[PDB]
């Protein structure tokens, strides 16, 4: 009822929503339809850090409010963007894509996040190739077609067809295969840089987890996401539009990457939080038999085959956990057993780490043989007990700067006060002699299954007597855990 | 051998392998799949919070104040017995809760059994009772100087307040008196249980405290009140207890009792009244039973948690439909529709026996507008929200001693002119929420002309939007012009 | 070209460089040596934070308000020339204040020069046309689209008020009104001002602020009020408005008021009334000024900063023995002695025409107790605060508009009973300390005895600790008792 | 008035202060009566940051606050260290003594804190060896002496001449010249590593300013000093017994460092504050010979010689700024003049930084002649403008872990869970393979004091020609700034 221009004014309140990250952030109606649908709301249901809130108990976070946060964050960047660089033409349009990929980035998780895809589904079905990226395409189309999505998006200017098949890009990459997408062009590059940058891996999905993880977990971030942002421009690398940082900003960006890798060390691959999704992954293993998940058209599914049909996967969550503990049923109790002993917290008991030592690294297709090699190793040392292959638990992690042995700052564009405009590139060497001399490495930890004293005596033995004879880097507790072993090995000593 | 753990909240604290053993039980581990806030989190989405985390706080906190006051007072005999008691009685305060906690004691046992005199505090005592049993903890208990007996009794008393119907408490004398102020502080509600929810709950809903609980320890001493040695506030710090319960006051109001949160923890309450005929849940012995009658076996209540949701929506027993469809209704943020809040005006209260005949007087009401519609009293919610300093109509700080610093042995009494003529006048009050159940746009702009008729009938206050949503009715009421 | 400036409350801010010309001038970075909170800092250890930064807050708050309101509703047609006139409001708001910030304006100079009004307000306007007139500004505004002429005015009026005696601005018309609202909000005191000192006087001092202003913008519309397009509020955030000017009072009482913080205040002040003869301040054309008098010379004002604390400890001239006797007194921590706090009871208020009178009252009384000394009106002072919600005993809630849900942009107003019975009753009111220049145990006790008799005589507040100070004095009240 | 066991219980009641960082800190009255001096006061009117301030407008904090914090983390890491063992036998006195080490410990800082000790005194006095430290024993005794406090001591249970003594040598390290030390012996070496420590640099003076300078700045500290505090424990270590350190909690000792390095790196090194800090500098060293500071007898001192006497020094603070800022004296007009150009922002211009590249190091005894190099450089382009040796200023700053090349980690002793008393060491390989290569490095800033445009090209010119000349590292906008001198050098293609 009030005009300007001759023209009625049309009042449209978007939806705020208070986040204790990001405070309080508006959603346009697009984004609330998207967000209030079961497909969406799931994800209420799956702990963004698994098993780690067995270890840290501030980490209650789901992937709910994480996705929210990027939804947001994806927003912020684009709309800085074109505010400093209107000659960009980015549209609502644009933002919305961007912010729709953001919040849906994360639809293909399961139960307990990367314990999923990472532990349960490579065991269960060695056959299949998935992740929960490929999992996010195919839960957001059942999204989009189970809740009548686009007459919505077209409402808002979308265009359905085009903007679908640009969202799944940013979410897993090329859908084929130049240039090698086709939801946008070359002057758009810089759009599939903001919710997941599969060439240097700075994006706003980081910037959301550094900041909430850091805030659930009780440590603290470092890293400073809207300096960056204030710090971004787009410049011509290569014919592409592509988002560059400012020159002076290159120790930050280092930094950041530093952030990661601490939060992995300290808290993502802690060795307690890695043996409880270790425990939580044979329970799944013990129940998937057993359970049954009802999917499209009535057809029954497993724990393991819910991945094929996004109708039973929407109801695969952290649930599945709990439905286990309480279950009656004796056929489930080996699993319901092993997670009483979580419970109880007679966990699989830590006996140590180590690293290969060379240019060595340890290949996938070895892992499974790692238990035995242990098992095998003859320490001189008189034990009460003796132990088996299936004693141990022996789990690789690979640790490094997100592009495997590759710097990600070799692959960031930078521009310099005095010429805004024009790319260039910064060598590690122009930055700093303190920075990492390699970016990836392999931390090799070992567990005992037996946890009376006499058996994880044993198996520390077994243990630094493996790391001897491999070759392997001398574990830090080694002299004391294994003061007879030790001796043994001059290149420790 | 100890523990430490890192809470975002507290940082890193030191746990007793005693408490290590009381954690690390089946009765315990299920506050993890308990909400805090409960429906809160459908509001705020950083409430993704559990019991047990806060459990672990204030096991902490209660901890932290019997060490500070041992340490400056140690003519006050604080033993380490007495401080695993009231850490153990810190932990285990919250065992009762059922899912979605005060939605569970609050709304739906209420209404599923209408007999019954349920709250969560006898539960916490039940399942303490069943942890203790179920783990063999009492040899443990006696391993770390505490005599199971007396100690396990004091505990439940900590929890619960006297345990019978002159000093009413045997667990522990009356010059350990100090010693029950700490977790559950029944006299004024001056206790490390709020001291960790404030900052908790703040911290993930994205509001800040206001409330310094370091600072109330480091001005806390004991003082001989009538006989007993309790807990002394320095004189000069009155000011911010009352900003502590208004601090309370606004959680409640900001947060807790927002008006979407309530709808949805009513929602959810529907959804298990709907169910709780079809729902199994095997106790001890095998018996089997339901959502509402699991209080009554801690071996089945154990097994309720926040899961029951999640059970009934992934659900495809028919006989679970209508349960199933209520949540299905929360999932696409179909929620029953605000039509607004109101007051009473006098020294009016409403009682709540009549809280069910409510809906039926906001139906019956007369509004003179030409309406599309005709509203029965089962499309109305009417949520009555009593808001108070913790002890009803009674200003919690006239039950709060003080000492002052040239004479720091003696107890004091303060009252509220002595402070701030700035402070409330009162320290109770009611809010009225109406809700519609029907969403369409005519039964909406309807259900307001009832309410609103409601209000000038009732000589309500005006609701804030009254002249906007009610235009010709608002008129009427030259109280309210 | 602009500039980003990272604040450790609002993080990285952009300077348009317009702003950054004003900001590097002597008459701006003159704030970076004087303190927020003046004598707060020897109380506060944190609070060691000058006018400085906190301008820039307020100047970046000011363009981020502006900058949401114009985004959320073009046709208010906000510029971007409104806009810096905005933020250059905020920024030179302060411009005025003098040493120790408020003990300036507040004690020393209605001491040092009674004939004269001052206020740091107008030495803001003062100063601000001294920062224009002496760098070139002028051209520069034009550069960026300003009005010099009309825009200086309202930068001005932004800052002081209407400059002279139906609209009374001239530098916007009534359609942009809202902008006067911004700054320094002389209509209800809802302003970024009140939003950047909360915010960042907590993360110096200590305390945690509970107020949240990026929730307040949010929720901000601009409404039709009058013939003027006003700045209006969602009408449930109507809470969280009285908890604004509740952590307001909160902040003046646990910090800025605080009994030691405004004793250190005023053995400041004396000090510089004992220097204030001696100290000369060069101004324009060579002149000389005092201390007293600099606020006559914006070039000598320049120059008078906190820095005149250390000219006077650090003199040698004997003429300054005296002044320079009392700051010593504050390094070893010889403070006046705290006796004690009261207020009013009736609706009574103190004139500020008797406050001079009061300390000889209190020396008048005639306790009946034996002392060993006698106390004279010299040995007392009593210090007299206002403590109110910013209208004396108005509430500012009653000028606030607000706006529904269902009628966005109608203006309405809330009064306090739609609100909650809890809030206060009155909104403003009077604490009265009082200390003893004589610091001896003997001079203290006497002291207490004077002072709690006043209390007496004049139907005060029984003080908090009167029962243990003075033992023989409370029981003659039996409106105490 | 009240008794137990027969005796009159006596309350003491100790002052609390409320500080920001570290919440609410309680205050034994002898380090109250410390605290109550002209001496300690001071340190109200000293910068932590000195110059940062100019850059950081949050960086308002003083020396007195943090050593409110040193004083108060001191005495919380000697008690948590006897409270879990009590075979220390440390005592109340020593507690004290860390304290009042931990209180008084920057006493002896000047004006802008380290601008004044590591610009200002080198400049105006090349002949004396001076530091803070130092100043901070001298002004300690001064302290002591004018307040009547060893009394005080004795009448709190501390033996002044030897307590005296062992404050001094926490603060300073051995006062003379086996067991270095007289203030305490061996079997309290771990003592001596809490305020400042001398062999590995972890000390709670670093605990505080993290977290503090943190705070005022706008930066996240990312180092938990509570966490270290719990996981430390004191074990025998060549007949000392010395702190040490959990083995597993290695990572977090690295990101202390790390954290330093970076804290340096993006604010107390900042390009533009240090130019601040040496433009105040030189205004210090113009105002030298006119500004006239009263001592001990009525003798007159100079910035430069207030060192010599702690009554004049009391008085020698941040002051001195404004005294220059507001004189009217002729002959300060110089002095007066730089710092109007700081109001003004009229500062010298950043040309740029480089490094050296080999296992070069440029030596102190040649900083000096470093502007000449500049200036005698020959770049092939068509300048407006010849610049001197004098329009060139070249800053150079050593980075490191605190103790020059070496790696401070391998001076760190820990402890294993199977065996807290058995102290062990840890190696760098054995922990991580994405750590420094190297301990140690060089920035070289370079400016100019001629700002205009044409001035600033030349400049930018003879430095990166000079970087070509001398094989150092190629400025990161060396191809921005003088695209004509790049291409000469392969090296850098
Ligand atoms: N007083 C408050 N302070 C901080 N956050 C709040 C407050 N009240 C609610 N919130 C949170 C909860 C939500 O995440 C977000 C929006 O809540 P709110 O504004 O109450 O939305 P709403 O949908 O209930 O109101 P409406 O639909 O009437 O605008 O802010
Ligand atoms: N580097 C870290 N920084 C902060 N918090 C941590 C870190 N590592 C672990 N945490 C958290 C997780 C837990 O809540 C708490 C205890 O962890 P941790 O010290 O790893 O115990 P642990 O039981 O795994 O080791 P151990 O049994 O060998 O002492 O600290
Ligand atoms: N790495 C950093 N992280 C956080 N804040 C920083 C960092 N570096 C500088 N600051 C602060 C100091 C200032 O308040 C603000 C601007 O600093 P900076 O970006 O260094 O500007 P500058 O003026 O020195 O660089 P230039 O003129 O080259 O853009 O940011
Ligand atoms: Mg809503
Ligand atoms: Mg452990
Ligand atoms: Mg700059
Ligand atoms: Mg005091």
């Amino acid at each position: 009822n009030l005009y300007f221009q001759g023209s009625q004014i049309h009042v449209d309140t978007m939806k705020v929503i208070n986040d204790p990250i990001h405070g309080h952030i508006e959603l346009h109606p697009l984004l609330v339809r998207i967000i209030d649908t079961p497909q969406f709301q799931r994800l209420r249901y799956i702990k963004q850090l698994g098993g780690g809130y067995y270890v840290f108990p501030g980490a209650s976070h789901n992937r709910f409010e994480h996705s929210l946060g990027v939804g947001y964050l994806a927003g912020c960047l684009v709309h800085a963007l074109g505010e400093k660089q209107p000659e960009l033409q980015i549209s609502e349009r644009d933002v919305l894509c961007v912010q729709i990929a953001g919040l849906c980035h994360d639809l293909g998780h399961g139960p307990f996040s990367h314990m999923f895809d990472g532990r349960f589904i490579p065991l269960a079905r060695p056959e299949v190739k998935w992740t929960h990226e490929q999992g996010s395409v195919m839960m957001f189309e059942h999204l989009i077609n189970s809740n009548g999505i686009k007459p919505v998006m077209e409402q808002y200017g979308l265009i359905p067809e085009e903007d679908i098949y640009f969202i799944k890009e940013q979410i897993v990459g090329p859908l084929e295969s130049l240039w090698p997408y086709k939801g946008r062009p070359e002057n758009k590059s810089f759009l599939y840089e903001i919710v997941s940058n599969k060439r240097n891996g700075i994006d706003v999905d980081k910037w959301d987890y550094f900041a909430r993880d850091c805030h659930h977990l009780g440590i603290q971030n470092n890293f400073d996401y809207k300096r960056f942002i204030k710090f971004a421009r787009v410049c011509e690398v290569d014919n592409e539009l592509r988002i560059c940082a400012r020159d002076k900003e290159v120790g930050n960006l280092y930094d950041m990457f530093h952030t990661r890798n601490s939060l992995h060390r300290r808290a993502y691959q802690h060795k307690v939080g890695n043996i409880i999704d270790t425990m939580i992954t044979d329970a799944f293993l013990k129940a998937d038999d057993y359970i049954e998940i009802t999917g499209a058209g009535g057809k029954k599914y497993r724990i393991s085959t819910a991945i094929d049909d996004m109708e039973a996967y929407t109801k695969l969550t952290d649930n599945i956990f709990l439905e286990i503990l309480y279950s009656t049923d004796p056929k489930l109790k080996d699993a319901r057993e092993i997670l009483k002993q979580i419970e109880y917290r007679n966990l699989f008991k830590y006996v140590g780490e180590t690293q290969p030592t060379g240019q060595i690294k340890i290949k996938r297709e070895d892992y499974e043989s790692l238990p035995k090699e242990v098992a095998s190793a003859k320490p001189k040392v008189l034990l009460d007990v003796k132990l088996k292959a299936e004693d141990f638990i022996v789990d690789v992690i690979n640790m490094d700067y997100g592009m495997q042995e590759k710097n990600p700052i070799d692959h960031v564009s930078f521009y310099c006060k005095t010429a805004p405009n024009r790319a260039i590139r910064i060598t590690k060497n122009q930055v700093s002699q303190l920075l990492p001399e390699k970016f990836a490495e392999q931390l090799i930890r070992v567990y005992c299954k037996k946890v009376d004293r006499k058996s994880l005596y044993a198996a520390r033995q077994y243990f630094v007597q493996w790391c001897a004879d491999r070759n392997f880097t001398k574990p830090q507790d080694g002299d004391v855990i294994a003061p007879l072993i030790t001796p043994q090995k001059k290149e420790w000593n």
